[PDB]
């Protein structure tokens, strides 16, 4: 049931301690969200897990396999992928190409994958997969469209599509719907549930709780680098959100 766990993960940035012995467990097929005020190490944590950051101490286990500090190219073979915010160079490219760059160095980010330049492979095999995904996402009609011309929610959906290009078992997303209009937002998360349905596990960071909350089935709250609250399920979550210590981290300067 548990697909991912971290055992006392530590990360340092100089002398500052961004993370502080963070341990978390995530069950297969779950949609796990982590929240906390800016500066709590949510991102750093996510980056460590996805392999874009090195864990100074502690470990990460995927399906009970020690994967600590493996490069994203390697984690790709394990079924882990992170969604990447789209850079400007990619915005000049079509929606199809944006899914296609996920093929060059599977698991690696768009720019560490675009080291290959205009060599965005347009090989029949990959493209068919890109379309199959654009299809599932109900975006094939925008396959030829320059990504920079899409709405924020549209762009977010494309990024999810770029990740699916790696047939992941788990998708890690840092703020999938920030700046996305409510209707498109629920739609994005709708597709997540659609994916949860096929057995895909999610680890998400978000700040707009007024939308997201109805979709997550595992919450974690973080402050100063450590897990300061957990709550599995609707009821526990309502409690977690009620708890005054949580509200307080958001008030007082
Ligand atoms: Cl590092
Ligand atoms: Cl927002």
């Amino acid at each position: 049931m548990e697909i991912l766990r971290t055992e006392n993960i530590v990360k340092y940035f100089g002398e500052f301690k961004a993370l502080d012995g963070v341990s978390i467990s995530v069950n297969k097929g779950d949609v796990t969200l982590i929240i906390g005020p800016n500066g709590s190490g949510k991102s750093t944590l996510i980056n460590v897990i996805t392999g874009f950051l090195k864990a100074d101490e502690g470990r990460v286990y995927f399906e009970n396999k020690d994967i600590t500090n493996k490069e994203p190219a390697e984690l790709y073979h394990y079924g882990i992928v992170r969604t990447f915010q789209t850079p400007q160079p990619l915005k000049e490219m079509t929606v199809l190409e944006n899914l296609l760059i996920g093929e060059i160095n599977p698991g690696e980010s768009p720019l560490n994958s675009l080291f290959y330049k205009k060599w965005i492979p347009k090989e029949e095999e990959m493209v068919e997969k890109a379309f199959k995904i654009l299809e599932f996402l109900k975006l094939s009609h925008l396959y030829d469209r320059k990504a920079g011309e899409l709405s924020g929610g549209q762009m977010k959906l494309v990024e999810i599509g770029r990740a699916l290009m790696t047939n992941p078992k788990m998708i890690v997303m840092d703020q999938p719907i920030a700046g996305v209009a409510p209707g498109l937002a629920h739609d994005i998360f709708n597709h997540v549930l659609e994916l949860k349905a096929k057995g895909i596990t999610f680890l998400i960071i978000e700040h707009r709780l007024d939308i997201v909350l109805n979709y997550i089935d595992h919450l974690y709250v973080m402050f100063n680098g450590q897990i300061i609250a957990e709550g599995r399920g609707e009821e526990e979550i309502k409690n977690v959100l009620s708890d005054p210590k949580v509200v307080e981290i958001y008030i007082g300067e």
